[PDB]
């Protein structure tokens, strides 16, 4: 089918590794998503090894999530192999509406800009620094790393004021807007990404005007 749809679960993560969707050829895309240096700072090179294989490109603290209103966020996710190629999914943006969790009825639109390779079908790993470096730990490379527990992150608002500053928000938004919420479960429709997620990512597929324009739900 074109349009992506169901239910699935939400888990949280934040590993530092340039996302694969940042590379070139991945899917048909106006560009692929930037990459940053250790700093933080873009790479104008869509083509700089990763950080999480010896390289020095790391995922940007502008794709982190935010509040867009009480009710509604914008992000960024990893999604899965299992549930389709990168091809299909690369770029894409979804609504997820949870259905769990003290965010039970909010919604985030998330743009996919990375896979995980062991990610359930509708498994979307929403990206949030502090939310845990997982299997693959370039945060290690890019600043000497993250506390927290490696799968789920840290434990409290306070240690986000800790982290490398351009880590702050996001690491925060995870506490505020999305009230802590352990892996929350969704219902989730395939959208038209919100131009205020690709101006950070950079990237719109060129089948996204197929999907429907999200506006507040």
């Amino acid at each position: 089918a074109e349009f992506a749809s169901g239910s699935g679960q939400s888990t949280r993560y934040w590993d530092c590794c340039k996302p694969s969707c940042a590379w070139p050829g991945k899917a048909a895309v106006s560009q692929p998503v930037y990459a940053c240096d250790a700093n933080f700072q873009r790479l104008s090179d869509f083509n700089v090894q990763s950080g999480c294989n010896g390289g020095s490109a790391y995922s940007c603290a502008d794709q982190t999530p935010w509040a867009v209103n009480d009710n509604l966020a914008y992000g960024f996710a990893a999604t899965s192999i299992a549930g389709g190629s990168e091809s299909s999914w690369c770029c894409a943006c979804y609504a997820l509406t949870f259905t769990s969790g003290p965010v039970a009825g909010k919604t985030m639109v998330v743009q996919s800009t990375s896979t995980g390779g062991d990610l359930g079908s509708n498994q979307f790993d929403i990206a949030m620094p502090g939310g845990g470096v997982g299997i693959f730990n370039g945060c290690s490379s890019q600043f000497g790393g993250l506390p927290g527990a490696q799968y789920g992150g840290i434990s409290s608002r306070d240690q986000c004021d800790s982290f490398p500053a351009p880590l702050k928000p996001g690491c925060q938004w995870r506490f505020d807007w999305f009230q802590n919420a352990d892996n929350p479960t969704f219902t989730f429709q395939q959208v038209q990404c919100p131009a205020e997620i690709v101006a950070r990512s950079g990237c719109k597929r060129n089948d996204d005007s197929s999907f429907p324009v999200f506006t507040p739900s």
